[PDB]
């Protein structure tokens, strides 16, 4: 095929979705005039600063969603499920993309920007090293705006999370998703070949980050107290 481009109401959907994840962005691209870096086998003090913008940064994700058409016409019920299946993948990948190989830092809420180290014993262990790698992964991808967007919209869009009822709309949208993606990736033509199988992958990345994420909290989930972790934190990624 000569690959195709966005069809009118693929681009519709992509300006809707762009527009999703530029709005719902910590500051939209220009950690540059906001990051700042930050001075143990614990770290208390990396912690105690993610304590504090980890509640944004879960609530961008909700509002990325609230601002997707056919997701706010999904039952609430099913909204919630789908908003804590993706929410560490959505988070992660908005950091992944952020990844400085100069000051080898990705950024969180696009104001923190942290090492490997400060994040792998700030509180997350290994899954610092899986999204660090696939930060370093993803330069070479080169990704816009709306390709990250149309990849939260992907993730968002999975019906295999537990409990949802409307499966096979969900799936729908997604599909639908997927193929203005196929399509957007088309049109841009990027200089990595088998571009598009390589970036599934990813995906498929930030899924086991997913998955890690929730073994690992859910571990530690009463080692620990909640005292310690923010109200919405918990909401969201405990069971
Ligand atoms: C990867 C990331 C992205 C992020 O927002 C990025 C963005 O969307 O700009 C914010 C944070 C704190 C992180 C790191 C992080 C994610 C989940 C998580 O459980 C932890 C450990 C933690 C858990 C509760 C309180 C502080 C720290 C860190
Ligand atoms: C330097 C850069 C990196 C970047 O990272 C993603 C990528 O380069 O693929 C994205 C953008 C849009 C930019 C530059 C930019 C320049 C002018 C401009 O109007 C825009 C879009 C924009 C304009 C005003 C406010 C927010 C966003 C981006």
């Amino acid at each position: 095929g000569h690959k195709p481009e966005p069809t009118d109401e693929e681009w519709e959907l992509i300006k809707t979705v762009t527009e999703a994840h530029v709005a719902t962005n910590a500051q939209g691209s220009h950690w540059k005039q906001k990051r700042k870096f930050l001075p143990g086998k614990v770290d208390l003090e990396a912690f105690s600063h993610f304590t504090k913008i980890i509640t944004p940064a879960i609530t961008r994700v909700v509002d990325f969603a609230k601002k997707l058409p056919m997701f706010c016409e999904l039952p609430c019920e099913d909204q919630i499920i789908l908003l804590k299946g993706c929410c560490m993948e959505i988070m992660s990948l908005r950091a992944a993309v952020r990844y400085d190989p100069e000051s080898e830092t990705l950024t969180l809420n696009g104001e923190m920007a942290v090492t490997r180290g400060q994040l792998k014993n700030g509180g997350l262990g290994v899954v610092s090293d899986a999204i660090f790698d696939l930060g370093m992964s993803l330069s070479s991808f080169n990704l816009d705006d709306t390709e990250v967007a149309l990849l939260q919209a992907v993730l968002l869009m999975s019906s295999d999370r537990p409990g949802l009822a409307c499966v096979e709309r969900i799936e729908k949208y997604q599909d639908s998703f997927l193929l203005a993606f196929e399509h957007y990736i088309n049109y841009r033509k990027h200089h990595v070949t088998h571009f598009w199988p390589k970036l599934l992958m990813k995906v498929t990345d930030l899924r086991m980050i997913g998955a890690c994420h929730a073994s690992r909290f859910l571990h530690m989930k009463v080692e620990c107290p909640t005292e310690l972790f923010p109200p919405l934190f918990l909401e969201v990624f405990e069971d």
